[PDB]
């Protein structure tokens, strides 16, 4: 029938009450499952949501139980990071030809970015040539914007990919997707297991390759799950390797930028730091040196969220901020300004959030002296800015534009990253009175840039920003149970996690709930045969443009009822939040 080939995948609704024992549950993949810890979000208080997604984030270092999933600190993930560290040593031995590349979609392409960097400067450090090097769906305009509709091409990612290998005569690619999920990284790794003499594919993601993405890519044959497949068996043959230790649901449902890009970093900064620092040791890689750094990683976990309180209060000061219609500023030194500077864009496709809503800057890159010009004029009694820095930084800098913000704004707190015996100047530094210092005991680096550090620092500032960012949003009510159903369907994982989300509130069948999409989607022009038939980017294009498309689509389903009768109904309500909570009542 029209349509029947293009949702083929999609399980029927289960009865009501039955949802476990038809195991559509089972197939729910990790990374798109409702973490019951966070069952109730939309109730918690600033504190409970600091409690529980530092909760959430504490599942990456949970160790595997007693016929279940493989984890981080399991035997068989440490066993595939010490082989693969083993091959980047292969290639850091001979340069001439060489290449290491970090692949992926929005966040893990971010995460790949910042990785990239890391590596490329303790080889500089060390005055040898940057091996290292990134890809990001959509290019490098895309590393902060918020750029979702361009991770759906399996050719764009091989063309990104074939660019870059110019004439290298060994490449490790190391293609990051959370969901094994985007069609960019796909690509790559396949076009990697077709020139096996070259090429050498490492997926990296937080889903068993059973759960593995299945749907038909449109511009290409194989789907991630076969894709992921064929790498699997290659890995007994040492020519492609699969990482994919499962640390949980997210604490809002597919927020992969959280605890799928915490862990992007966790994963292969100590994968790459452990090869780098034991190949001019002229030892091979262990699991040993592995779980050193997993562990001082892990610390890191309890040393950021021992600030627990004090998070939580920012976000108070945020969610206010943005409850009125004031502004939010993220203003960071080095990496941690561009960190800000993804977290913020993120919250545009993450919150239906505009790109004012929170932003990041980095001394996007407004140095000094031109920011004191050029924002500081628009601040006002309601915005909140957020500095965010080491006491290694340049704190004439810092105090300065403190100074300045205090003026016009006086809500702002700080993110301050510190050894033992650092001492905060100015000790009237009571421009902020309850600072968020979070002090790093002393460490036994052997690397020039102390790298390590680096790598504690940013990701202490990515779990506070992400809390911070996303539980302001889940405070003014706009997160559903711990669903964000009102997203903007601007690819194709979100066209299918819309209709998911559907059959989930609604209970009722998958036929119906994929009806009352389309017609959200494609309303005014009805339920066509081409429409019911057409490629699922024909759905995005069209949706991508509108508002409230999903909820007019739930309210439709409930009121069983028309297009034109739940728009009516929706703008004859309060808000949305409002609507769809009491037609789900
Ligand atoms: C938990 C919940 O039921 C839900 C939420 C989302 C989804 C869902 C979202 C996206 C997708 S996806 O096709 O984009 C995808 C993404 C990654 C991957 N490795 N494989 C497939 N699938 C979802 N559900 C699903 C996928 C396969 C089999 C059964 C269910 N399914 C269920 C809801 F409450 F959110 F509705
Ligand atoms: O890491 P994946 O599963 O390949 O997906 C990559 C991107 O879709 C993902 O990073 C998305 O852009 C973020 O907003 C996650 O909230």
């Amino acid at each position: 029938m029209p349509g029947t080939k293009r949702f083929q995948h999609v399980i029927e609704t289960p009865e009501p009450g039955k949802w476990e024992l038809s195991g559509y549950e089972a197939a729910v993949p990790i990374t798109e499952k409702s973490n019951p810890l966070t069952q109730d979000l939309d109730k918690a208080d600033a504190e409970n949501i600091v409690r529980l997604l530092g909760q959430c984030d504490a599942e990456i270092f949970q160790e595997e139980g007693q016929s279940t999933y493989q984890r981080l600190y399991s035997e068989s993930i440490l066993t595939t990071m010490v082989q693969v560290a083993g091959k980047v040593q292969e290639v850091l031995k001979e340069p001439d030809g060489g290449l290491v590349v970090l692949s992926g979609g929005g966040t893990s392409g971010r995460m790949a970015f910042l990785m990239s960097v890391s590596f490329n400067q303790l080889m500089k450090g060390l005055g040898q040539k940057p091996l290292y090097t990134y890809l990001i769906a959509g290019g490098d305009r895309s590393v902060v914007a918020s750029r979702e509709g361009t991770e759906d091409s399996a050719l764009h990612g091989i063309e990104e990919l074939k660019k870059v290998a110019a004439g290298k005569k060994r490449v490790i690619v190391i293609g990051i997707s959370v969901g094994l999920s985007a069609p960019f990284v796909a690509g790559q790794m396949d076009c990697c297991m077709n020139n096996t003499a070259v090429f050498l594919p490492v997926l990296v993601g937080f889903n068993p390759v059973s759960m593995a993405r299945n749907d038909p890519i449109e511009d290409w044959s194989s789907t991630f799950r076969q894709v992921a497949e064929r790498m699997q068996k290659m890995q007994e043959k040492q020519k492609a390797f699969v990482l994919n230790p499962a640390i949980g649901p997210e604490g809002l449902s597919g927020s992969s930028r959280m605890k799928g890009g915490s862990a992007t970093k966790i994963l292969l900064e100590t994968l790459l730091l452990a090869a780098h620092k034991t190949v001019d040791q002229g030892i091979a890689a262990s699991q040993r040196c592995l779980l050193e750094i997993l562990r001082t990683f892990e610390r890191a976990h309890q040393v950021t969220y021992s600030q627990s309180p004090k998070i939580a209060t920012l976000m108070k000061s945020v969610s206010t901020s943005l409850e009125k219609k004031g502004h939010v500023y993220l203003v960071g030194w080095q990496t941690l300004g561009i960190i800000a500077i993804m977290d913020g864009v993120e919250c545009i496709h993450t919150f239906g959030a505009d790109f004012r809503d929170v932003r990041g800057f980095l001394i996007f890159t407004f140095s000094q002296e031109d920011f004191l010009t050029s924002i500081l004029p628009s601040l006002t009694e309601i915005d909140t800015v957020v500095f965010i820095f080491t006491l290694d930084d340049n704190l004439t800098e810092v105090q300065t534009i403190v100074e300045q913000v205090k003026e016009k704004t006086n809500h702002i707190q700080a993110l301050a990253h510190s050894t033992v015996g650092q001492t905060l100047p100015i000790p009237l530094k009571k421009l902020f009175p309850s600072i968020i210092s979070i002090t790093w005991p002393l460490l036994f680096f052997e690397y020039e840039g102390n790298f390590i550090q680096k790598f504690q620092r940013e990701l202490s500032t990515k779990w506070v920003l992400n809390t911070v960012s996303t539980g302001a949003h889940v405070l003014l009510g706009k997160i559903l149970q711990n669903h964000m159903l009102d997203l903007r369907i601007s690819n194709s994982k979100l066209f299918w996690r819309a209709l998911a989300m559907l059959q989930r509130f609604s209970g009722q069948s998958k036929a119906r709930c994929i009806e009352s999409l389309l017609r959200a989607i494609h309303f005014p022009q009805p339920l066509s045969d081409d429409i019911r038939a057409a490629p699922i980017s024909c759905h995005v294009q069209v949706a991508h443009e509108k508002e409230q498309v999903i909820p007019i689509a739930l309210l439709s389903l409930l009121f069983r009822c028309s297009i034109t009768e739940a728009q009516a109904h929706l703008a004859a309500a309060p808000s949305v939040c409002e609507a769809v909570r009491s037609a789900l009542a």
